[PDB]
RNA sequence: UACCUGGUUGAUCCUGCCAGUAGCAUAUGCUUGUCUCAAAGAUUAAGCCAUGCAUGUCUAAGUACGCACGGCCGGUACAGUG
């Protein structure tokens, strides 16, 4: 990147969706040892649509 | 059912072939009411090919973060069907 911004690339952001699966993965991201639980660092898709209830999915 | 019969001469007896006769298989003609099985683009061109189909596959048990549905309970790693 030089110092501009460019209106159709880099103002937005994208959230990059599907977190680490792999459980070395996610002590790769997170930075737990050994004893840390790897499921309380989990992430979990925000599921939202209209008609339905708030669902969230791991 | 281990079979013969007409044809050479004025008549005869033979050699001998032609012709008939009976199946069986391919075609074909004329005809064809019922009923049971049944072959069927081999022969000529192992010639040429429109179109469509003829080879796919998931259990409890390889990989599920598709809400595509729905389901507890909403910090619940992953309910489930898929």
């Amino acid at each position: 990147k030089g110092e501009k911004d460019i209106p159709g690339l880099t103002d937005t952001t994208v959230p990059r969706r599907l977190g680490p699966k792999r459980a070395s993965r996610i002590r790769k991201l997170f930075n737990l040892s050994k004893e840390d639980d790897v499921r309380q660092y989990v992430v979990r898709k925000p599921l939202n649509k209209e008609g339905k209830k708030p669902r969230t999915k791991a």
